[PDB]
């Protein structure tokens, strides 16, 4: 049947991806109300991330016992009653954790994650190399090819794609850049139902995603002190949020074990996406993050400007 068919496509859109009540396990996240200052709900998984700071904590019962103010660090605390704007991140490291944070409604969302030891001006040193060769380029074709070798040394990834919006969202491989062999995927077109309109919209909120593993197990929200309002929490503006089941066995298709994509916008128009799969899993920490959708959002400035 025509309209039966068409139901079932109208679905895809409508899933409630924003409110999974549950994690990726890569971080450990914890919902607290802004005006009781108090841990309403965490992560089945947020012993083995606040046992690295605090080690009174070694299970989920000890952090309705714990107090905010030893979990967190006081800067991030500070940051976030200080700010006014709702669902903009604010990022704290201490010396063994990275802390993100934001406000959304009367919520306090942290996530917070492990990292490897750092080198000092790395980062800079890196987005100035991507800097000066996007910057040398003259036509796209040069420019987007450019821009997936880029990702590709930078993240790592087995494959990288740059994937074009056509007007009613339907899309196709533009650019290709891989690690290994691969049967090419240059022009081959998808539907619009393989990124509903309600993903593409989270690129406005998250201009990155971030799947590390699509066989982890997810992990569920757990009721620390009965909040107020039951209702489900939006999770949108972290990393940390659960992935739709459904992509995860896209994915697992795909032969998928790893996926990163990246929004490419003119002004606030989605035009594309940066596609990046591992065959393995794979887990990049946020300064890696942070570079490749500062090095996206130069070459899309580029992208504008030169023919
Ligand atoms: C009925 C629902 C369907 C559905 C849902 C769905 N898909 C996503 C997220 C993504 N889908 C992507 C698609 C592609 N990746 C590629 O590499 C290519 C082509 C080369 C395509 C078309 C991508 C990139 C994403 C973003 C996530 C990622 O980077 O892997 C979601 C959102 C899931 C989430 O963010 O939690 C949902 C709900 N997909 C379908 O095919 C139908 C069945």
């Amino acid at each position: 049947g025509s309209d039966d068919i068409s139901k079932l496509i109208a679905a895809c859109d409508q899933e409630p991806i924003h409110i999974p009540n549950a994690i990726q396990p890569f971080g450990a996240m914890l919902i607290v109300e802004k005006d009781t200052q108090q841990i309403v709900y965490a992560s089945a998984n947020s012993a083995e991330y606040f046992s690295v700071a605090d080690n009174t904590i070694h299970e989920l019962s000890d952090i309705k016992q714990a107090n905010i103010n030893s979990l967190l660090p006081e800067h991030l605390i500070s940051g976030l009653a200080s700010a006014i704007r709702e669902n903009e991140p604010i990022w704290v490291e201490t010396d063994r954790l990275s802390f993100l944070g934001w406000r959304h409604e009367n919520y306090y969302i942290i996530e917070v994650e492990r990292y490897h030891v750092q080198t000092s001006n790395w980062f800079e040193i890196q987005f100035q190399r991507a800097f000066q060769k996007l910057r040398n380029c003259k036509t796209h074709n040069d420019l987007i090819n450019t821009l997936t070798r880029l990702i590709q040394e930078i993240s790592g990834y087995d494959r990288v794609m740059i994937y074009q919006f056509d007007p009613e969202w339907n899309g196709r491989v533009i650019a290709e850049s891989v690690r290994q062999l691969f049967t090419s995927m240059l022009n081959h077109h998808f539907p619009a139902s393989d990124i509903p309109a309600q993903a593409r919209a989270m690129y406005s909120i998250n201009p990155i995603r971030i799947i590390p593993d699509v066989n982890a197990e997810p992990q569920p929200l757990h009721m620390i002190h009965k909040p107020q309002n039951t209702e489900a929490v939006n999770l949108s503006s972290g990393v940390l949020r659960a992935v739709s089941p459904l992509h995860m066995q896209y994915l697992r298709n795909f032969g998928v074990s790893a996926s990163t994509s990246i929004g490419i916008f003119n002004e606030d128009e989605l035009w594309g996406i940066v596609a990046c799969h591992h065959t393995k899993p794979r887990a990049i920490g946020r300064r890696i993050r942070r570079l490749l959708v500062r090095t996206v959002e130069f070459a899309a400035e580029r992208l504008w400007l030169i023919h």
